[PDB]
Protein backbone atom coordinates (compact mmCIF):
# COMPACT_ATOMS: atom_id res chain seq x y z
CA UNK A 1 0.00 0.00 0.00
CA UNK A 2 2.65 2.52 1.15
CA UNK A 3 3.95 5.11 -1.34
CA UNK A 4 7.68 4.61 -1.98
CA UNK A 5 10.43 7.07 -2.84
CA UNK A 6 10.76 5.03 -6.12
CA UNK A 7 7.22 6.12 -7.06
CA UNK A 8 7.71 9.81 -6.30
CA UNK A 9 11.06 9.87 -8.10
CA UNK A 10 9.47 7.83 -10.92
CA UNK A 11 6.73 10.46 -11.34
CA UNK A 12 9.14 13.42 -11.56
CA UNK A 13 11.59 11.59 -13.91
CA UNK A 14 8.65 10.43 -16.02
CA UNK A 15 7.47 14.02 -16.31
CA UNK A 16 11.00 15.17 -17.20
CA UNK A 17 11.46 12.43 -19.85
CA UNK A 18 8.08 13.26 -21.37
CA UNK A 19 8.88 16.97 -21.60
CA UNK A 20 12.49 16.54 -22.93
CA UNK A 21 11.57 13.83 -25.49
CA UNK A 22 8.21 15.31 -26.43
CA UNK A 23 9.82 18.73 -27.04
CA UNK A 24 11.68 17.20 -30.02
CA UNK A 25 8.32 16.81 -31.84
CA UNK A 26 6.32 19.90 -30.43
CA UNK A 27 3.57 21.41 -32.62
CA UNK A 28 4.21 19.02 -35.53
CA UNK A 29 0.56 17.81 -35.67
CA UNK A 30 1.31 14.72 -37.82
CA UNK A 31 3.90 12.56 -36.05
CA UNK A 32 4.54 9.04 -37.28
CA UNK A 33 5.47 6.33 -34.82
CA UNK A 34 8.48 5.28 -37.02
CA UNK A 35 10.12 8.74 -36.43
CA UNK A 36 9.58 8.34 -32.66
CA UNK A 37 11.16 4.86 -32.61
CA UNK A 38 14.10 6.14 -34.74
CA UNK A 39 14.53 9.02 -32.27
CA UNK A 40 14.58 6.67 -29.22
CA UNK A 41 17.17 4.26 -30.79
CA UNK A 42 19.46 7.23 -31.57
CA UNK A 43 18.90 8.60 -28.09
CA UNK A 44 20.00 5.35 -26.43
CA UNK A 45 23.33 5.46 -28.38
CA UNK A 46 24.23 9.12 -27.60
CA UNK A 47 27.72 9.27 -25.98
CA UNK A 48 27.16 12.70 -24.37
CA UNK A 49 24.70 12.94 -21.45
CA UNK A 50 22.20 15.84 -21.18
CA UNK A 51 21.55 16.47 -24.89
CA UNK A 52 17.79 17.10 -24.44
CA UNK A 53 16.71 20.45 -22.91
CA UNK A 54 13.53 20.82 -20.88
CA UNK A 55 10.83 23.37 -21.61
CA UNK A 56 8.39 25.57 -19.69
CA UNK A 57 6.58 22.36 -18.58
CA UNK A 58 9.59 21.38 -16.47
CA UNK A 59 10.62 25.00 -15.58
CA UNK A 60 7.25 25.54 -13.90
CA UNK A 61 7.30 22.04 -12.32
CA UNK A 62 10.62 22.92 -10.65
CA UNK A 63 9.09 26.22 -9.39
CA UNK A 64 6.05 24.34 -7.92
CA UNK A 65 8.44 21.94 -6.13
CA UNK A 66 10.65 24.75 -4.73
CA UNK A 67 7.51 26.51 -3.40
CA UNK A 68 6.18 23.31 -1.72
CA UNK A 69 9.57 22.63 -0.11
CA UNK A 70 9.89 26.25 1.16
CA UNK A 71 6.20 26.45 2.24
CA UNK A 72 4.89 22.90 2.81
CA UNK A 73 1.44 24.16 3.95
CA UNK A 74 1.04 25.65 0.42
CA UNK A 75 1.67 29.37 -0.11
CA UNK A 76 0.17 30.69 -3.36
CA UNK A 77 1.94 34.07 -2.95
CA UNK A 78 5.32 32.34 -2.65
CA UNK A 79 4.44 30.10 -5.63
CA UNK A 80 3.31 33.08 -7.80
CA UNK A 81 6.59 34.82 -7.09
CA UNK A 82 8.61 31.69 -8.06
CA UNK A 83 6.66 31.35 -11.35
CA UNK A 84 7.28 35.02 -12.22
CA UNK A 85 11.00 34.97 -11.25
CA UNK A 86 11.59 31.71 -13.17
CA UNK A 87 9.99 33.24 -16.26
CA UNK A 88 12.12 36.38 -15.81
CA UNK A 89 15.30 34.30 -15.44
CA UNK A 90 14.64 31.97 -18.41
CA UNK A 91 11.96 33.58 -20.63
CA UNK A 92 12.65 31.49 -23.77
CA UNK A 93 11.80 28.00 -22.32
CA UNK A 94 8.61 27.86 -24.51
CA UNK A 95 5.83 29.61 -22.55
CA UNK A 96 2.41 30.27 -24.11
CA UNK A 97 1.85 33.76 -25.56
CA UNK A 98 -0.97 34.48 -23.08
CA UNK A 99 0.69 33.35 -19.84
CA UNK A 100 3.69 35.64 -20.47
CA UNK A 101 1.34 38.56 -19.68
CA UNK A 102 0.44 36.99 -16.31
CA UNK A 103 4.14 36.82 -15.38
CA UNK A 104 4.82 40.44 -16.45
CA UNK A 105 1.86 41.62 -14.34
CA UNK A 106 3.00 39.56 -11.30
CA UNK A 107 6.53 41.11 -11.76
CA UNK A 108 5.05 44.67 -11.67
CA UNK A 109 4.03 46.45 -8.41
CA UNK A 110 0.41 47.03 -9.64
CA UNK A 111 -1.10 43.77 -8.30
CA UNK A 112 -1.42 42.77 -4.64
CA UNK A 113 -3.83 39.90 -5.49
CA UNK A 114 -1.68 37.17 -7.13
CA UNK A 115 -4.82 35.61 -8.79
CA UNK A 116 -5.97 38.87 -10.42
CA UNK A 117 -3.61 38.80 -13.49
CA UNK A 118 -4.93 35.30 -14.40
CA UNK A 119 -8.54 36.53 -14.05
CA UNK A 120 -7.83 39.31 -16.61
CA UNK A 121 -6.56 36.92 -19.32
CA UNK A 122 -8.55 36.69 -22.61
CA UNK A 123 -10.98 39.55 -21.81
CA UNK A 124 -11.65 38.23 -18.26
CA UNK A 125 -12.52 34.65 -19.41
CA UNK A 126 -9.11 33.28 -18.27
CA UNK A 127 -6.84 30.78 -20.01
CA UNK A 128 -8.15 27.27 -20.79
CA UNK A 129 -4.58 26.11 -21.74
CA UNK A 130 -2.90 23.03 -20.27
CA UNK A 131 -0.20 25.06 -18.46
CA UNK A 132 -1.94 24.59 -15.10
CA UNK A 133 -1.99 20.82 -15.65
CA UNK A 134 1.54 20.46 -17.10
CA UNK A 135 3.13 21.41 -13.73
CA UNK A 136 0.58 20.07 -11.23
CA UNK A 137 1.84 16.46 -10.71
CA UNK A 138 3.94 17.46 -7.67
CA UNK A 139 0.76 18.48 -5.73
CA UNK A 140 -0.26 14.78 -5.78
CA UNK A 141 3.29 13.80 -4.70
CA UNK A 142 3.27 16.18 -1.70
CA UNK A 143 -0.30 15.78 -0.34
CA UNK A 144 -1.62 12.26 0.40
CA UNK A 145 -5.19 13.46 1.25
CA UNK A 146 -7.37 13.82 -1.85
CA UNK A 147 -9.21 16.96 -0.56
CA UNK A 148 -5.77 18.67 -0.27
CA UNK A 149 -4.82 17.46 -3.77
CA UNK A 150 -8.02 18.92 -5.23
CA UNK A 151 -7.86 22.32 -3.48
CA UNK A 152 -4.11 22.88 -4.01
CA UNK A 153 -4.25 21.66 -7.62
CA UNK A 154 -6.98 24.22 -8.24
CA UNK A 155 -5.21 27.09 -6.49
CA UNK A 156 -1.79 26.40 -8.10
CA UNK A 157 -3.52 26.36 -11.50
CA UNK A 158 -5.52 29.54 -10.86
CA UNK A 159 -2.24 31.52 -10.58
CA UNK A 160 -2.14 31.36 -14.42
CA UNK A 161 -5.43 29.67 -15.53
CA UNK A 162 -8.64 31.28 -14.26
CA UNK A 163 -10.98 29.49 -16.69
CA UNK A 164 -12.77 26.41 -15.22
CA UNK A 165 -11.48 24.42 -18.23
CA UNK A 166 -7.92 25.42 -17.25
CA UNK A 167 -8.07 24.75 -13.52
CA UNK A 168 -10.36 21.66 -13.69
CA UNK A 169 -7.86 20.21 -16.22
CA UNK A 170 -5.18 20.69 -13.58
CA UNK A 171 -7.33 19.00 -10.91
CA UNK A 172 -7.92 16.02 -13.22
CA UNK A 173 -4.18 15.63 -13.92
CA UNK A 174 -3.41 15.91 -10.17
CA UNK A 175 -6.09 13.25 -9.43
CA UNK A 176 -4.66 10.94 -12.11
CA UNK A 177 -1.21 11.10 -10.50
CA UNK A 178 -2.82 10.70 -7.03
CA UNK A 179 -4.69 7.51 -7.97
CA UNK A 180 -1.65 6.12 -9.93
CA UNK A 181 0.51 6.68 -6.91
CA UNK A 182 -1.69 5.18 -4.16
CA UNK A 183 -1.57 1.49 -5.02
CA UNK A 184 -1.42 -0.24 -8.35
CA UNK A 185 -5.10 0.12 -9.25
CA UNK A 186 -6.61 -1.86 -12.11
CA UNK A 187 -7.65 0.11 -15.21
CA UNK A 188 -11.41 0.02 -14.53
CA UNK A 189 -11.09 1.19 -10.88
CA UNK A 190 -8.68 4.01 -11.85
CA UNK A 191 -11.18 5.44 -14.39
CA UNK A 192 -14.11 4.99 -11.97
CA UNK A 193 -12.12 6.92 -9.33
CA UNK A 194 -11.53 9.81 -11.82
CA UNK A 195 -15.05 9.89 -13.27
CA UNK A 196 -16.53 9.88 -9.72
CA UNK A 197 -14.34 12.80 -8.61
CA UNK A 198 -14.83 14.89 -11.78
CA UNK A 199 -18.63 14.38 -11.73
CA UNK A 200 -18.70 15.91 -8.22
CA UNK A 201 -16.23 18.72 -9.18
CA UNK A 202 -17.80 19.67 -12.54
CA UNK A 203 -21.43 18.89 -11.42
CA UNK A 204 -22.32 19.93 -20.33
CA UNK A 205 -19.65 18.23 -18.07
CA UNK A 206 -16.69 18.53 -20.50
CA UNK A 207 -13.99 16.46 -18.71
CA UNK A 208 -16.43 13.75 -17.61
CA UNK A 209 -17.60 13.34 -21.21
CA UNK A 210 -14.01 12.81 -22.34
CA UNK A 211 -13.34 10.34 -19.50
CA UNK A 212 -16.51 8.44 -20.63
CA UNK A 213 -15.15 8.31 -24.23
CA UNK A 214 -11.93 6.91 -22.75
CA UNK A 215 -13.87 4.09 -21.05
CA UNK A 216 -15.39 3.29 -24.46
CA UNK A 217 -12.05 3.37 -26.29
CA UNK A 218 -10.40 1.02 -23.75
CA UNK A 219 -13.31 -1.49 -24.29
CA UNK A 220 -12.27 -1.64 -28.01
CA UNK A 221 -9.09 -2.89 -29.66
CA UNK A 222 -7.08 -1.43 -32.59
CA UNK A 223 -8.53 2.06 -32.12
CA UNK A 224 -6.73 4.19 -34.78
CA UNK A 225 -4.67 7.21 -33.67
CA UNK A 226 -6.97 9.37 -35.82
CA UNK A 227 -10.02 8.43 -33.66
CA UNK A 228 -8.14 9.21 -30.42
CA UNK A 229 -7.01 12.58 -31.78
CA UNK A 230 -10.44 13.44 -33.23
CA UNK A 231 -12.42 12.55 -30.06
CA UNK A 232 -9.96 13.38 -27.22
CA UNK A 233 -7.60 15.89 -28.94
CA UNK A 234 -3.91 16.61 -28.95
CA UNK A 235 -4.19 20.37 -28.40
CA UNK A 236 -2.79 23.09 -26.14
CA UNK A 237 -6.26 23.34 -24.51
CA UNK A 238 -6.50 21.42 -21.20
CA UNK A 239 -9.72 19.73 -22.41
CA UNK A 240 -7.88 18.45 -25.54
CA UNK A 241 -4.74 17.21 -23.75
CA UNK A 242 -5.31 16.07 -20.15
CA UNK A 243 -7.76 13.23 -21.02
CA UNK A 244 -5.44 12.28 -23.90
CA UNK A 245 -2.52 11.91 -21.45
CA UNK A 246 -4.72 9.76 -19.19
CA UNK A 247 -5.77 7.61 -22.15
CA UNK A 248 -2.08 7.13 -23.14
CA UNK A 249 -1.28 5.91 -19.65
CA UNK A 250 -4.26 3.49 -19.46
CA UNK A 251 -3.76 2.21 -23.05
CA UNK A 252 -0.07 1.47 -22.42
CA UNK A 253 -0.76 -0.65 -19.35
CA UNK A 254 -1.12 -3.38 -22.03
CA UNK A 255 0.88 -4.29 -25.11
CA UNK A 256 0.44 -1.97 -28.10
CA UNK A 257 0.91 -4.00 -31.35
CA UNK A 258 2.91 -1.15 -33.01
CA UNK A 259 5.40 -0.70 -30.15
CA UNK A 260 8.04 -3.44 -29.60
CA UNK A 261 7.61 -5.36 -26.34
CA UNK A 262 11.24 -4.72 -25.45
CA UNK A 263 10.10 -1.20 -24.30
CA UNK A 264 8.73 -1.25 -20.72
CA UNK A 265 5.28 0.25 -19.88
CA UNK A 266 6.60 3.74 -19.04
CA UNK A 267 8.69 3.85 -22.29
CA UNK A 268 5.66 2.64 -24.27
CA UNK A 269 3.56 5.40 -22.60
CA UNK A 270 5.97 8.14 -23.67
CA UNK A 271 6.43 6.69 -27.22
CA UNK A 272 2.66 6.32 -27.66
CA UNK A 273 1.92 9.86 -26.26
CA UNK A 274 4.43 11.44 -28.63
CA UNK A 275 3.07 9.38 -31.56
CA UNK A 276 -0.30 11.19 -31.09
CA UNK A 277 1.30 14.46 -32.23
CA UNK A 278 0.19 18.01 -31.38
CA UNK A 279 1.26 19.27 -28.00
CA UNK A 280 3.69 16.39 -27.59
CA UNK A 281 5.90 17.82 -24.79
CA UNK A 282 2.84 18.50 -22.58
CA UNK A 283 0.86 15.37 -23.34
CA UNK A 284 3.97 13.24 -22.80
CA UNK A 285 5.03 15.13 -19.62
CA UNK A 286 1.54 14.50 -18.16
CA UNK A 287 1.28 10.84 -19.28
CA UNK A 288 4.87 10.31 -18.08
CA UNK A 289 4.13 11.70 -14.61
CA UNK A 290 1.15 9.35 -14.26
CA UNK A 291 3.09 6.34 -15.56
CA UNK A 292 6.10 7.21 -13.41
CA UNK A 293 3.96 7.36 -10.28
CA UNK A 294 2.41 4.01 -11.19
CA UNK A 295 5.45 1.92 -12.31
CA UNK A 296 8.13 3.83 -10.40
CA UNK A 297 11.80 4.44 -10.99
CA UNK A 298 12.44 0.77 -11.98
CA UNK A 299 10.99 1.68 -15.43
CA UNK A 300 12.99 4.93 -15.76
CA UNK A 301 15.94 3.41 -17.65
CA UNK A 302 19.52 4.75 -17.32
CA UNK A 303 19.93 5.25 -21.11
CA UNK A 304 16.74 7.35 -21.33
CA UNK A 305 17.15 9.50 -18.18
CA UNK A 306 20.86 10.39 -18.74
CA UNK A 307 19.78 12.27 -21.90
CA UNK A 308 17.68 14.82 -19.94
CA UNK A 309 18.75 18.23 -18.68
CA UNK A 310 18.51 18.44 -14.86
CA UNK A 311 17.98 14.66 -14.27
CA UNK A 312 20.28 14.73 -11.21
CA UNK A 313 18.48 17.79 -9.71
CA UNK A 314 15.15 16.11 -10.49
CA UNK A 315 16.10 12.88 -8.67
CA UNK A 316 17.28 14.93 -5.68
CA UNK A 317 14.06 16.99 -5.60
CA UNK A 318 12.02 13.77 -5.31
CA UNK A 319 13.54 13.04 -1.90
CA UNK A 320 12.43 16.45 -0.53
CA UNK A 321 8.90 15.99 -2.03
CA UNK A 322 8.72 12.52 -0.51
CA UNK A 323 9.54 14.02 2.88
CA UNK A 324 6.53 16.40 2.44
CA UNK A 325 4.33 13.40 1.60
CA UNK A 326 5.52 11.41 4.62
CA UNK A 327 5.09 14.36 7.05
CA UNK A 328 1.45 14.77 5.83
CA UNK A 329 0.85 11.12 6.82
N1 LIG B 1 -9.74 31.77 -23.24
C1 LIG B 1 -8.98 31.61 -24.34
N2 LIG B 1 -9.39 32.08 -25.54
C2 LIG B 1 -8.64 31.93 -26.64
N3 LIG B 1 -7.45 31.30 -26.63
C3 LIG B 1 -6.94 30.77 -25.49
C4 LIG B 1 -7.70 30.89 -24.26
N4 LIG B 1 -6.99 30.27 -23.32
C5 LIG B 1 -5.84 29.82 -23.91
N5 LIG B 1 -5.84 30.12 -25.21
C6 LIG B 1 -4.82 29.76 -26.21
O1 LIG B 1 -3.92 28.82 -25.67
C7 LIG B 1 -2.61 29.38 -25.67
C8 LIG B 1 -1.80 28.93 -24.47
O2 LIG B 1 -2.39 29.37 -23.27
P1 LIG B 1 -1.55 30.13 -22.16
O3 LIG B 1 -2.38 30.30 -20.93
O4 LIG B 1 -0.73 31.22 -22.80
O5 LIG B 1 -0.32 29.08 -21.99
P2 LIG B 1 -0.22 27.71 -21.21
O6 LIG B 1 0.74 27.77 -20.02
O7 LIG B 1 -1.53 26.98 -21.09
O8 LIG B 1 0.48 26.89 -22.35
C9 LIG B 1 1.09 25.69 -21.98
C10 LIG B 1 1.50 25.22 -23.34
N6 LIG B 1 2.56 26.07 -23.87
C11 LIG B 1 3.87 25.45 -23.87
C12 LIG B 1 3.59 24.28 -22.96
O9 LIG B 1 4.48 23.22 -23.21
C13 LIG B 1 2.13 23.89 -23.22
O10 LIG B 1 1.83 23.26 -24.49
C14 LIG B 1 -2.79 30.87 -25.72
O11 LIG B 1 -1.63 31.56 -26.21
C15 LIG B 1 -4.00 30.96 -26.64
O12 LIG B 1 -3.67 30.75 -28.02
MG1 LIG C 1 6.73 23.20 -23.24
MG1 LIG D 1 3.57 21.96 -24.79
Amino acid sequence: PMVSLAQVRGALCGALLGDCMGAEFEGSDAVELPDVLEFVRLLEKEKKAGTLFYTDDTAMTRAVIQSLIAKPDFDEVDMAKRFAEEYKKEPTRGYGAGVVQVFKKLLSPKYSDVFQPAREQFDGKGSYGNGGAMRVASIALAYPNIQDVIKFARRSAQLTHASPLGYNGAILQALAVHFALQGELKRDTFLEQLIGEMERIEGKLPFCSRLKKIKEFLASSNVPKADIVDELGHGIAALESVPTAIYSFLHCMESDPDIPDLYNNLQRTIIYSISLGGDTDTIATMAGAIAGAYYGMDQVTPSWKRSCEAIVETEESAVKLYELYCKQL
